[PDB]
């Protein structure tokens, strides 16, 4: 129903970048951003399979290691029209655990890039809270976006980043326990709607 | 010297497989000239940290790892006569460019009056698992090489508390024949 299981909620998630003059006047451009009864569409995995880095800890190898309900794919609409360039996650549990996260940056389902961090609770009003806030943007990306954002047609855009994937993956770093597998898809947004998502499950 | 400083020193370092297998180990010194690795390395590459200081932390390791042979781990070990709280910082380069970088701290436990800090059984990174088995599927010990010349690994550890860094080492990789099994070489990063 939303991004997260009974053991981990992702309680928020965005990219964005504050402009050099952010110190006299605040601001913060938001590339995407999930902030969190219906329950949530369905996507097969295997429909995805080759947009991500096969062999060891691709798709179909976490997807057989489970559990299954852990799976949610998140299409994103980014918004391209805006420094320092910076990551904020936020989960929380009832269970006090460490988190290891990946990132895997991936181009034609290729792993292009992984960033690979720990992170342990934090007390807070009735649960444990994971905060890996402000982690600055890799250059990659930040260089990615830069080229990205100078190409002269949406449609042009959208097909650059129908190559571009990242799978984000979430551990009990004790155990190995896997808690949290997001595929994210990416589009570019129109000039005047902001950033927008939409998650789904991935079933079997 | 041995791998270390005064503040921090390496007791123990094994990268493995286990179905236990030992790709590298040191278990517990000429210079060599850091320009000299500067095209191995980003440009979070090794000039800054190098410039930022203290130079008597930089070291480089050369490994001739063993690749005849699952679980792939790292396990870290290091010691102090301070109470810190270790962020080891681990970047895997690959011609140059920065393919993964991994994070953790380990806080001090107190043992037979020093400070030990181990990180042990960290899941190698899928990257590195992947390029293994593809390493290891040459026919030829040079062909491994001339590969393996252009993947490089970077590991910095700082204090947490105070964000000096403690320890800083380049390690380069080769493979050794069937015979001979993994040795390695420590050499102190000068300029
Ligand atoms: O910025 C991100 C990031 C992570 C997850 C995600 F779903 C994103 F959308 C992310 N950013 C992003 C990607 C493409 C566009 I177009 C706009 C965006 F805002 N990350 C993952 C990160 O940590 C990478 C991982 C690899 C090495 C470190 N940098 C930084
Ligand atoms: C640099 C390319 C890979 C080198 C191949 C040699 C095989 C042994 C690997 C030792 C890696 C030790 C540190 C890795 C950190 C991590 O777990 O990501």
């Amino acid at each position: 129903r939303g991004l997260g299981t009974a053991r981990l909620q992702l309680v928020e998630f965005s990219a964005f970048v504050e402009p050099p003059d952010a110190v006299d006047s605040y601001q913060r451009h938001l590339f995407v951003h999930i902030s969190q009864a219906p329950p949530l569409e369905s996507v097969d995995v295997r429909q995805i399979y080759d947009k991500f880095p096969e062999k060891k800890g691709g798709l179909r190898e976490l997807y057989d290691r489970g559990p299954p309900h852990a799976f949610f794919l998140v299409k994103f609409w980014a918004d391209l029209n805006w420094g320092f360039y910076g990551v904020s996650s936020q989960y929380e549990s009832l269970e006090h655990m460490t988190l290891t996260c990946s990132s895997k940056v991936c181009s034609f389902g290729k792993q292009v890039v992984e960033k690979v961090e720990t992170e342990r609770a934090q007390l807070e009003d009735g649960r444990f809270v994971y905060r890996l806030l402000r982690s600055p943007m890799c250059e990659y990306l930040v260089n990615f976006l830069h080229k990205l954002r100078q190409l002269p047609e949406r449609y042009m855009m959208n097909s650059v980043l129908e190559n571009f994937t990242i799978l984000q993956v979430v551990t009990n770093r004790d155990t190995q326990e896997l808690l949290l597998c997001t595929a994210y898809v990416f589009e570019v947004s129109t000039s005047e709607r902001g950033a927008q998502h939409h998650i789904y499950r991935l079933v079997r």
